[PDB]
């Protein structure tokens, strides 16, 4: 069902990121005259299996999901080709401070509340995807700094988002890994900074040790600050059975975005352009 | 496979449209928490209805407004798209006390996109059997992006009433001319009649002083486009692919920047 797109058609390829799993580049569509992203996903029985994977995905269809625009299947080479995403990943936003040195609140919450409901769609599912790997690397902005999570199974098939009982390999995995995010862009720091060996933080986090909430980590003027480091609190709870549903974070975070106007966030984002420009 | 989506599932319908092809309204999804929007539409029929839109489901792309599943219900066929909170060209272009002024480049972004989306229709494979494109099923995002539901007569080439691959660049002719004039094609002609019986004959929205103002940016160029795609003869009409490459140009006059100024400029004055 899922388009087959000839390698053929891409050109200009240009490197965007290398994972476990594939890289990714952008590549130019010859025929449709724009851009689209291409992951290199690195035998008969690896064709059948690998095509059988990416049509689970075809299923995904949301506003807030990374769309699949269909399957290179060359003879050396497989392929899944995507919508090209202009304004990269949440990391990007998040770290790079040079860039973007402010970062309006009711961007961030937008970017919050749509990762939620893109989540909360996948978990919807009839069946929701076995395989899950939600981190900042994989949540994309688009031209108008719009979320589209690209979570698929695809990183399995970094630690700081993955829940400690996934360790020795549920339904809680995705809150926990939207917990440590929650956290990682109202901070914009980083999970964990003062540990250097991934392994210390697989420890620490078993034991029930988190990143930091204190006046530092998470300024006073965060909107509903007490609220949020409840629901942070919460979502990466050491027991899985005390974390909530992606219903109830949203049930908790649509009032909050009631509080900002939508002029306002098209003003967070044009601002976030026009200092970007320097 | 193309979604089910069970009815009951929609709440809190409001009107958006009545045609005759259905009725629309926004709800919202009970699960997913957002809004979409429905158009409400033997088992002859049903499995036709059914065929038709799963065709629609390859239909992947930024400029094409994304179906989310079917509504199939034993009285009731439904189709659920993405909602577009902006509503229609139609409505952007004629509502002059709501959006007293459209900026320029956003009336060109709109253009393109549009082309854009048709383009990646006609490279489909097999391409769309059907063609409608008008500006009430060119919709608009939060941001004045274009998706097209191009899944009235003023839009339909002469050879409809008197070719299957001409039609919609002839759509788009008239659209465009509808974009840069905002004036409502052949609105002096009140019998539908009389506007086929002139079409067939190679009459086409007056192009003048009045109709398309001396300070339209690439004014000749785009009056050049507009001739072109309406052509009577349906083989001087160009493709979807050289409109863009004469598009292209145009738009890179544009700095980015002044899109998102021209959007925020058109909501506030809509207060
Ligand atoms: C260098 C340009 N930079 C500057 C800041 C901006 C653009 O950067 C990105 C755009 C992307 N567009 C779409 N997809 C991406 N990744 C991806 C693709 C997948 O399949 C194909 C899957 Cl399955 C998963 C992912 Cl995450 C993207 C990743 C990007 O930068 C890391
Ligand atoms: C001025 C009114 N305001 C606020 C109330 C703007 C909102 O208006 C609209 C939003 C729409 N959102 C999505 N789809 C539409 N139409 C449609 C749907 C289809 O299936 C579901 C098909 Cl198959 C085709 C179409 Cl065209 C829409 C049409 C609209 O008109 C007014």
């Amino acid at each position: 069902a899922l388009p087959t797109i000839p390698y053929h058609k891409l050109a200009d390829l240009r490197y965007l990121s290398r994972g476990a799993s594939g890289t990714v580049s952008s590549a130019r569509h010859a025929d449709w005259r724009v851009q689209v992203a291409v992951k290199h996903l690195h035998l008969d029985s690896e064709r059948k299996d690998v095509l059988r994977e990416a049509e689970i995905l075809h299923k995904a269809r949301f506003s807030y999901i990374l769309p699949i625009l269909g399957i290179c299947n060359e003879p050396e080479f497989l392929g899944i080709v995507t919508e090209y995403m202009p304004n990269g990943s949440l990391n990007e936003l998040l770290h790079r401070k040079t860039e973007y040195p402010d970062v309006a609140w009711p961007l961030r919450f937008r970017i919050l509340h749509e990762i939620a409901l893109g989540v909360n769609y996948l978990h919807n599912m009839t069946p929701p995807l076995l395989h899950h790997d939600l981190k900042t690397q994989n949540i994309l902005l688009d031209n108008e700094f719009h979320v589209k999570i690209a979570d698929f199974g695809l990183s399995k098939w970094t630690i700081i988002y993955m829940p400690p009982e996934n360790y020795e390999p549920s339904i809680k995995h995705d809150i926990y890994s939207y917990a440590v995010i929650t956290w990682e862009v109202l901070s914009r720091k980083q999970p964990f900074e003062d540990v250097t060996n991934p392994l210390q933080i697989m420890y620490s986090v078993s034991q029930g040790h988190r990143p930091v909430i204190n006046e530092e980590s998470l300024p006073y003027d965060i909107p509903h600050r007490a609220r949020m480091i409840s629901l942070i609190e919460s979502g990466w709870a050491q027991n899985p059975d005390e974390r909530p549903s992606f219903l109830k974070c949203l049930i908790e975070l649509e009032p909050v975005l009631r509080t900002f106007e939508e002029i306002t966030f098209l003003e967070a984002v044009i601002q976030l352009k026009k200092t970007k420009l320097q």
